[PDB]
């Protein structure tokens, strides 16, 4: 009922403010990139009361679950997505560790990876697939518990 | 060839759902409920390219069609339906404003409010009644375009 989970991906893909707008229930106009803080809350995950421990960074090992999270208006981020993978790969020496490719920033028009490029490299990772939007809410709370449900399987 | 929409209803129907499904073409799994924002779409009614100007309340006087919106799993935002109608007559001091009443969240099986009661309010309206769905595009369209339809007749 205790998780570890770690948010990972390039910078201004809105890793902080997917998790304040989980944890404090607002949207964060700008947060300090150079902060990589970890973040407590007691919260309930379909109908159980769990304690999510969530790293925003900016242990690695210690973790769970790793949201791979990218902005749907920055072509870039995408890119970099591998990256993060293959790290979470190593630091964790394993093929199969739960994970979830997110798209953020879902609430805006200029979108440059649409949605068959993302779902094809979550195919290409075996995982989910969520759109977010931490200004509207949208997909925040089911990327963070879909994250957990992975975590539940694994163990 | 350009439409202002205003929606309205309780807290928590589907405003902000309907409209962005109708712009974004998704569905949101939750929205600020405090957001009340105006959104823009050109879309194709019928054949005909017309922009949509939607406001999402949570301006008002310059409104020219009107969504009266309530969920099906939601006996108090059928109550509070009357609420908002004479809102809409009293802004617009008409007796004949374009409405349309929209019974929200129909994928839902949990249902409260059947299509007996709310026909009979659409009947003591003289407006039309579509049962939507946010979350699976039902009705979502036909909704908004029925009310520039009633915008036409009307003008
Ligand atoms: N429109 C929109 N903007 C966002 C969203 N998430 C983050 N942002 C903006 O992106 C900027 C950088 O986000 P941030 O969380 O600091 O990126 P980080 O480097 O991953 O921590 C912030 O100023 C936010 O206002 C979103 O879902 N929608
Ligand atoms: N099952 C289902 N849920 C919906 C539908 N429309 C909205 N919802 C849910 O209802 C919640 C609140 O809707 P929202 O649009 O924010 O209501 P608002 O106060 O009128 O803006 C959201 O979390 C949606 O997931 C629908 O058509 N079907
Ligand atoms: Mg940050
Ligand atoms: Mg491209
Ligand atoms: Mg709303
Ligand atoms: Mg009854």
């Amino acid at each position: 009922t205790e998780y570890k989970l770690v948010v990972v991906g390039a910078c201004g893909v809105g890793k902080s403010a997917l998790t304040i707008q989980l944890i404090q229930n607002h949207f964060v106009d700008e947060y300090d990139p150079t902060i990589e803080d970890s973040y407590r809350k007691q919260v309930v995950i379909d109908g159980e009361t769990s304690l999510l421990d969530i790293l925003d960074t900016a242990y690695m090992r210690t973790g769970e679950g790793f949201l791979l999270v990218f902005a749907i208006n920055n072509t870039k981020s995408f890119e970099d997505i591998h990256h993060y993978r293959e790290q979470i790969k190593r630091v964790k020496d394993s093929e199969d560790v739960p994970m979830v490719l997110v798209g953020n920033k879902s609430d805006l028009p200029s979108r440059t990876v649409d949605t068959k490029q993302a779902q094809d490299l979550a195919r290409s990772y075996g995982i989910p697939f969520i759109e977010t939007s931490a200004k509207t809410r949208q997909g925040v709370d089911d990327a963070f518990y879909t994250l957990v449900r992975e975590i539940r399987k694994h163990k």
